[PDB]
């Protein structure tokens, strides 16, 4: 029964969750002057040439676009990782207001937006496994900034309308996620977890330090889908951000 709202938002979701309170909780803030640069991190590998996006759902909490993960199509290797993780789909959390929705801040500056990028590893064999496991995903996130339209996010804007309610879905084929990228791949990394319940300990985090700009029109069309289902009370979906939890004994790692 958890949310975003006042009644079953994120300092609601350690009665049923309790790791909320854990010691490796995401998202963080980025303090840039704190994180240390590790020479010894090599260049993230992301390849996405092959991905297979297959569908857009709205699960009542955001929207994912899922892909095809039953071989190595889309994948993310390198930087802090070791092995080859699968990308499994992508999401966004995002604000009412563009001056919040960001879930990862940096120097305490909340984005408009952020999206994640889920990959898990394949060594486990499948997502359910690898999420019980410390190194079980990656999880690439890349903050948006309210400026020019992002070409390669208008074919997402665009289904919007399709999946306005909890428990909507769409054909979602041929999306090239490589679109939604910044130019550079310079980024912080540390030891966390998911940023909703079941909000498990299983993910390295890989936040790009570039942001990429989303036009007002872009983010608007995000902030018109529904939380509620088809026939049921409209609840805008907004503030689907947890915030920023304590660091505890993590260090943040710069590649740059
Ligand atoms: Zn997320």
């Amino acid at each position: 029964h958890w949310g975003y709202g006042k009644h079953n938002g994120p300092e609601h979701w350690h009665k049923d969750f309790p790791i909320a309170k854990g010691e490796r909780q995401s998202p963080v803030d980025i303090d840039t002057h704190t994180a240390k640069y590790d020479p010894s991190l090599k260049p993230l590998s992301v390849s996405y040439d092959q991905a297979t996006s297959l569908r857009i759902l709205n699960n009542g909490h955001a929207f994912n676009v899922e892909f095809d993960d039953s071989q190595d199509k889309a994948v993310l290797k390198g930087g802090p990782l070791d092995g080859t993780y699968r990308l499994i789909q992508f999401h966004f959390h995002w604000g009412s207001l563009d001056g919040q929705g960001s879930e990862h801040t940096v120097d305490k500056k909340k984005y408009a937006a952020e999206l994640h990028l889920v990959h898990w590893n394949t060594k486990y064999g499948d997502f359910g496994k690898a999420v019980q496991q410390p190194d079980g995903l990656a999880v690439l996130g890349i903050f948006l900034k309210v400026g020019s339209a992002k070409p390669g996010l208008q074919k997402v804007v665009d289904v919007l309308d399709s999946i306005k309610t909890k428990g909507k879905s769409a054909d979602f084929t041929n999306f090239d996620p490589r679109g939604l990228l910044p130019e550079s791949l310079d980024y912080w990394t540390y030891p966390g977890s998911l940023t909703t319940p079941p909000l498990l300990e299983c993910v390295t985090w890989i936040v790009l330090k570039e942001p990429i700009s989303v036009s007002s029109e872009q983010v608007l069309k995000f902030r018109k889908l529904n939380f509620n289902g088809e026939g049921e009370p409209e609840e805008l979906m907004v503030d689907n951000w947890r915030p920023a939890q304590p660091l505890k004994n993590r260090q943040i790692k710069a590649s740059f």
